[PDB]
């Protein structure tokens, strides 16, 4: 139907938003702690503790396959990538830290983000 085109292509253009959205977080992390999934490899436990592991590299994958249907689930994995860090590391560590800066440095891109996600449909 046409329909379903319209709505295909109001969710190819959410995924441009978001793409650009994503590239402007993952520079908040110029140490790159959370590009790639945590290793099971050098964190055997790390399940234990950590229910719904997420990452940079892993929500782009969900991206590219445009698997974000609104800008809430996108912000969901994004606060899963500071959240998961700042319960299994501790406070005075530099990966504790590194989500502190990401958090408070992405909270601005994602206010104006909002607003076009809103402003543009």
């Amino acid at each position: 139907s046409m329909e379903q085109v319209a709505m295909e292509l109001r969710l190819t253009e959410l995924t441009r938003l978001l793409r650009s959205v994503l590239d402007q977080l993952q520079d908040k992390d110029p140490a790159r702690i959370f590009a790639q999934p945590v290793s099971l490899k050098e964190v055997p436990d790390y399940l234990d503790h950590i229910k719904h592991p997420m990452d940079f590299a892993t929500m782009r994958k969900r991206l590219e396959a445009q698997g974000y249907k609104n800008l809430h689930e996108f912000e969901e994995d994004f606060d899963l990538i500071i959240d998961n860090c700042m319960k299994y590391n501790a406070r005075d560590t530099v990966f504790y830290r590194a989500a502190v800066r990401l958090r408070d440095q992405g909270g601005v891109v994602l206010r104006q983000a909002r607003r076009e996600v809103d402003s543009i449909g």
